[PDB]
């Protein structure tokens, strides 16, 4: 196999990631809304937002996405016990008023596969391997409870700067998960 | 969740997510580093990445507690970037030293390859289809799929230098293992 590389990117991404982060994000955002809701706000939800573009263009700012996907503030890492991880919380714009706030960011993974394709490996190919990568992660998350729960994937085949509004497609989810 | 071929994935994995994007800049990293400590704590001639392949898999996540004789001597200067989304991940790599007959010996930027820990926690969280026999052709592939990928990487060969290794405990030290290859390119 030279190509068939999406078994190892959802294990690496659910062992060396989620299994890793999700089970203390729930405190590091109870930490922030102590720290910040008297002034800034808080966060409401407490889930990982995950974005599966299966095209696989994955910007660096989500803002190049969709101007109405605004940076709100970082999500900073555990402090150290006596590797970091820190995420970073957006708001969401809808009529240029907030309509959503929530941990939000890409599947990383998403970019070697995009980088393979760019140098005999299709895009043909490589919207395969983002859908058997996005597959083989939900099998694995359906197998993990709190982990499951502590996060959610937004897969969608656009290639966000279109008529498609990733912001809409955020929302839609966050109003759902509400339910 | 059956499918344990792995290793092709991590191999890209490691090379698109992380070599590709830390090796271009790491010369300047530790030349930045030479320029605000050489007159104090002395220069680091060795601009390569050093990356630890135990085939077994055995990760410590302290290097420097690990040994005895290597000893953390200092972080280069941070590299941030915003990342998938995440504003200002962060890549830290670290100096050490390397000693032998108890005095210093040698001095280098060294870590571990990160996706051995991947297959590590794969062979101990209960499926079944992957035991440490399947562990250990998977770390065997993966190495030599990322040496693959090197071949046709001039660039990010000639920035850094892979230590693959067998381990057996005194019949085998890590320092003079890494020493014996610092010796070598200085050739
Ligand atoms: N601290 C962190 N912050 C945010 N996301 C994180 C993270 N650590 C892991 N991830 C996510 O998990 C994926 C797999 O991580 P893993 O460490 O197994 O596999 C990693 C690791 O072997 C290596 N690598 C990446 N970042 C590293 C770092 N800061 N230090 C050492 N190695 C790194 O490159 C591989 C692929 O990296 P990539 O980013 O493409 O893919 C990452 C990324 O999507």
């Amino acid at each position: 196999a030279n190509f068939n590389v999406a078994h190892g990117l959802a294990w690496s991404y659910y062992i060396g990631y989620l299994r890793l982060i999700l089970p203390g994000l729930r405190a590091r955002i109870q930490a922030y809304n102590q720290r910040h809701k008297n002034v800034l706000g808080g966060i409401g939800n407490h889930r990982l937002h995950i974005l599966f573009p299966l095209d696989c263009g994955v910007p660096d700012d989500l803002s190049v996405a969709d101007p109405n996907i605004r940076f709100l503030h970082e999500l900073p890492q555990q402090s150290a016990d006596r590797r970091v991880y820190t995420n970073s919380i957006y708001e969401l714009l809808e009529n240029g008023q907030p309509a959503g706030v929530c941990v939000l960011e890409y599947a990383t993974p998403l970019q070697t596969l995009f980088a393979m394709s760019q140098d005999g490996f299709s895009r043909e190919d490589r919207l395969e391997q983002a859908k058997l990568f996005c597959r083989t992660l939900e099998d694995i998350l359906a197998d993990a409870p709190e982990a499951q729960n502590n996060c959610r994937l937004i897969v969608y085949q656009e290639p966000t700067g279109g008529s498609f509004s990733l912001s809409q497609e955020i929302l839609r989810h966050l109003r759902q998960e509400e339910r």
